[PDB]
């Protein structure tokens, strides 16, 4: 039978990574209040989720990678989230980034890897750094805000736009060690507090021309990484949706334990001004069930999507002008969805759920928050859809 | 590689019943504007679809029966409701009910069907005849309003109340032949105009004991039928599910063509007041892009139902308490997303769109009526769900 | 004195108030509104009670009887009008509202218009689809217009056309002509607001003098023939296009209004077709009922105040500055989409008996639906039209 | 001309009360921060609001009062609610607490006003005292929790039951000194912060017979101050919309704050991954037009049903069952569009803007808050009216 309401637990003989989230979790769900104070993610979670190994889920199975299918990895992202988004959030990235880094040299990744086989990266990739073309690479020069689990990385990939004979731009990535630069904390949000995105600061930072990868290159199987795993189901494909993969796997999160969380919270439920047990009251069970729905639905074309994502890496096919566009897009509408459902809930959950002392408020804001990301941004998703849809050219606007 | 937009064609040797209605559709398409002025399927409609056998989608395989799987079924129904609604929601009726009469006693069925293979049975449901007990079965009377296809059914299927010692309702389904009832032609509706959903007079009908079903028995496998076919994959189930699969599976039809219609229609659009070629402006791209993930998901939701109805038939399964909750009302949250999707792309169609000579305005109306159905009524699918949600006992108001 | 929040209030001048005399002919058109859906256009007896109360004449100078009326108190009119009958209120507006523009036309053409018949209106197609040739003392004008609403009930039709510059640029203009020089072409088959008679008017070398055109612009500006013919007037000095547009929003907030009252009616003993329950005042509907009562509330607020604007304007014979003309021509487009909202929520809870020929919802519904497609109560069109000015954009030729 | 977007100012001989917030509105706004870090309203808001002599907008004219209408009352309370809605939220409290006030006895209005002049309530109105009938009056005890504004009031208006020869409910308000209750410190909440919203702890409270009314009383037209002031053209109404008026006229506040402050911020934004100059794209344009539009109808609700107060107010005229529903529901409309109109620019306003040093998210906060109060829950409103206009009798369980 299948689940509507979260991800099904695969029934393989021995322990899923889901099942290993799941024993954790409560763990990781009781340090959530002193998370969100720590502007970052406690060791403690970061030390339970390194132990069960989810950080190896994009790694190549030469370095002692587990190469997860995007479907089981995406669940464990939105199981996690539930119990502490910002962790979900930031340990995602930290997941996804190396499912990039298999997709640069096999220099770079030996060089990361066989080194310190549990190293991970966070990144800031707007290309806000000014570059200097040297001689062996480049000397890059900026503030990089918003880096998710910075504190918790040995390194960070880092964007750019590199120049031409015509000067057209060249957007790529350089991986750079934690030593090249400084972190400077000032992550003060309202909310995803706890996934402790603060800035990385980049003085003369040299680059080497082998820690450098084109972004259309690993769109496209065109990097110097591609073809070093002839039997991975998971490199021979776009680096970006499985880059970005994991702002809708925690919003679903999110919207599941927004469900379950008023629903418990509802139950006993009384009126301040009359009196009444009103937990069970039909417009609140109407939101209920149409908030079920609506990320039902939500989980169903996130499922459906990853699905799609899973057949194509299987086959080393990469998809098409179309299907690239709804992998795009499809995520960002599901974060629209999620939101919705948690607004509904939230809107009828009176002043009390406001309070510092109430989860619902820490899931509302979370919730939010993962609609503000530029990835999910369903404005600029649905042009890049609708103009795909009518045969239309890209508006290099947005991307 | 997954489609988003449609139905994937089923990769089988020979061809599916869907390439088989994918080839017909464009008689299909051509006689909607005439079908829609009939009041009811024209013969050639009813003919063709005969002709490829999909009214024998859920007659049992010993009287020549394919025994479709729900979802194959389902996505017939959708691509054939794109062509005409009306066709496609009568026509699925047609076929829904054989899979109830499989459930009635192996003598109704082989008077059924080894007289004539090809018959089926339209149907009026709400219980609103007067029922006198005699002896050997009942004298049933009452006019039986809305029986989409009952010009072109050899049998109805009438629903009514029989009365228990105590005083309770017990809900049963009578099977009568063409020659019991007179059908009344009051069919002037504003939405599924094709589909000839007059009504049924029944005046002083005997209907025999072993031609009556309680709706109860073929919603928990306890009715005279069971067991007759133990290799079949969707005999063992409630009836209702299928039943009722159509409705929504017609809405989904109509909202995918509604997307395509309006695409086709926009690309060439012109300003009245400036003159302006207009069909690719960004607030008219953005509509298309938010329709198609809406009915995207929307299509997922029921995808992923008739999956888990597909499961459950295959392992004569009973669905549990929840499970049954989740059937009976995600088909209504389909239902109201796609007519979201289609008021979507209405609002920016334009005065002209609302002309009879503009197929946009045929599809925004059936797209309404199919929401307009007891069934597919989300205020009560709301209340039944979140009822379900909070393990609370059934509102016997509703159904 | 208290406020009234579901439908007009009836001023009390003393006497009788053109809102009154609708009031009582309402049911009359109430009973004509199903054979004037068959009908394809307005009833004769329509047109002649209305005709007869004189709410053709709302907009007409004073010099030739006319009445002058304020914007709140004729689109008030128009509002419980449409409530009987959208289509008859949609197109009688039109024929009320063109009036306003021919008042601002010179002198010469009201007189020829107004003392040889003081009870003439016109019926219109705007969008310049004409070709024009530019021969001495005027034009010559070909092409199909479509969409005349209220074309067989009017004496003449006002027509728009580009005419154009030295250096080549639109010089959109209206031209006056008579019904003689036009044929009706039947050719109005919608599935909304089926009584307004719609149909299209063939125009075959019809030639117009130049004293029968004005040009958009200056009627929009007071720069027209006819500005300053009457200086009393608290209607004439302003826009033309405000008031020529103002019924479409009018219409859509009666038919909202009168959908709210239907449903009311027909809900209260609703029964469950299935389990036979007494279902009219279930919670569910009466949330509906309530939050479709308070949009249009809210929806009528907006256009009353809107209104109001409008007529301390007219009386200061002030010409509204950029900000305030793009709010008079956005408020109404979402007027009418808070209606449709508020009518599609009653309709979604209505149940299948409602789609019927014989049910007056499935009307209301078509006719609300209509009311959000015609050019000028498009809100993508307006939400940009008022966005650009809002952040200080130089308007959009695209779109107007 | 009329204002769509704002108050208008009133044209009067000498400085109207909205002028003068208006001249310290920057000193207000610039508090705003501050303001949200102590909880509660900062001395000189206090000092500043009370110097303009706004707290004595309801205060009887013998005292000193101006008795405002309505209608410029709430105006000023919306203008100030955009520099800071904690302020603005706490401070009409305190000044339509005074209006109750002035429908209690003479004895205790000379009590409170004679002795201090500039003197207010802070109130808590839910009934969750235990009340033991002594004679006399009553002794109260219990937790009366959400005191806006309760750090600067010299008295609080606490609500209670008492009961019936027959046992039924009477829902009585009684006024107490500041010495009679101690101010517990557990507003930490995540909106509205700075109105101190902390809560009242009673201990053995004796209250006074001439210190307590009936809520039915001053709904009526019945208590001990009715007729006091015979040429006033506020106190002879109902004191509930009164009361609560002032919830909307911090949402509106709020909204329109919210649509100059992302217009300002949005001008100069650029896409972080493309460096486009991106403020004046097509759907930012069409999302400020809607919210402005929106929150505009929200505006021409309110004016008009704080116009029908007004009128209501100078005739002596008590509303009927309709009017009553109205004023009690119309603002919980208002509120729910509001919200909707900051949500659509918050939804496109980027990361960026939830950060701490972002003024939208802070108006996103105390906007969805503002939703919160049990008095403008809209759940609760539409049964109201709904039940009203279907001439129903009041549902007990909500009022
Ligand atoms: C920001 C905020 C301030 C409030 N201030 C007061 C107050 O001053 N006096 C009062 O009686 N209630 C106040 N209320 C509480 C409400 O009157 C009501 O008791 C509360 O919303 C209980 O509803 P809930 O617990 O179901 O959410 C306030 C509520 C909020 C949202
Ligand atoms: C019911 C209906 C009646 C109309 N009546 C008139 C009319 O009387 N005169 C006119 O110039 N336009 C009329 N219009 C047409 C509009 O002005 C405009 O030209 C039309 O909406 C073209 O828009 P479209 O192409 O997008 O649909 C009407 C439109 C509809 C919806
Ligand atoms: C287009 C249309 C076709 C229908 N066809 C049938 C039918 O074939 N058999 C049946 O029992 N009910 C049919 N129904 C009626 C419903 O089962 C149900 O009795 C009806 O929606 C009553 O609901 P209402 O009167 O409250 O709207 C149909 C309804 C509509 C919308
Ligand atoms: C909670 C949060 C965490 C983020 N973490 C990262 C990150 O780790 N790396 C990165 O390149 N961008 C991160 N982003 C920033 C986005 O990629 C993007 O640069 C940002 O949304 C800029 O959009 P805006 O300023 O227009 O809102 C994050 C954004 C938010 C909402
Ligand atoms: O690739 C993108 O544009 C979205 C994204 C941003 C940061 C990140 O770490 C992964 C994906
Ligand atoms: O079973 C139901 O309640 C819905 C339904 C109605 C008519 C029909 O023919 C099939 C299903
Ligand atoms: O002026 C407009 O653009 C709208 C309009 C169209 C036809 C009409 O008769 C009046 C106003
Ligand atoms: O009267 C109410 O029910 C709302 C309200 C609550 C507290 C308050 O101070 C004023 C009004």
């Amino acid at each position: 039978r299948l689940v509507y309401t979260h991800a099904q637990t695969p029934d393989v003989s021995g322990v899923s990574m889901l099942e290993k989230i799941q024993q954790i979790l409560p763990q990781i769900a009781k340090n959530a209040e002193s998370a969100e104070q720590l502007r970052r993610v406690p060791d403690e979670n970061i030390k339970l989720l390194k132990e069960i190994g989810l950080h190896r889920a994009f790694q190549p199975k030469v370095y002692g990678g587990l190469e997860m299918s995007l479907p089981d990895f995406a669940n464990c992202i939105v199981t996690l989230a539930g119990a502490c988004a910002g962790t979900a959030w930031a340990f995602s990235l930290l997941c996804t980034h190396s499912h990039q880094i298999a997709m640069f040299s096999k220099q770079l990744q030996d060089e990361i890897w066989l080194k310190d086989p549990d190293a991970t990266a966070s990144s800031s990739i707007a290309p806000f750094g000014k570059v200097e073309e040297v001689e062996g690479g480049i000397i890059l020069n900026g503030d990089y805000g918003w880096s998710s689990g910075c504190d918790h990385a040995e390194y960070a990939i880092v964007g750019f736009n590199r120049f031409d004979a015509d000067g057209n731009k060249i957007y790529s990535f350089g991986v750079i060690p934690r030593s090249d630069y400084e972190i400077v904390d000032n992550w003060y949000a309202q909310a995803i507090k706890s996934s402790g995105s603060k800035m990385l600061k980049l003085v003369n930072v040299f680059i080497p021309e082998y820690r450098i990868s084109k972004a259309k290159d690993m769109m496209e199987g065109k990097s110097a990484g591609f073809g070093l795993y002839p039997d991975s189901k998971i490199f021979y494909t776009p680096y970006r949706p499985y880059f970005a993969s994991g702002f809708s796997a925690v919003s679903l999160g999110i919207a599941e334990r927004m469900i379950e969380a008023f629903k418990e919270k509802q139950r006993n439920r009384v009126r301040a001004y009359t009196g009444a047990n009103v937990g069970l009251a039909t417009p609140a069970l109407m939101r209920i069930a149409e908030s079920t729905h609506q990320v039902a639905a939500a989980r169903a074309l996130l499922e459906k999507t990853w699905e799609d994502h899973r057949i194509h890496g299987l086959n080393h096919q990469y998809p098409n002008k179309e299907t690239l566009a709804f992998w795009r897009t499809n995520q960002a509408y599901a974060v629209k969805m999620c939101i919705e459902a948690v607004d509904r809930l939230m809107a009828a959950a009176g002043a009390t759920s406001f309070m510092d002392n109430s989860e619902l408020q820490r899931l509302f804001r979370d919730a939010h928050m993962t609609g503000a990301h530029a990835y999910t941004d369903y404005d600029v998703c649905a042009q890049i859809l609708g103009r795909e849809l009518m045969g239309m050219e890209p508006d290099p606007t947005m991307v």
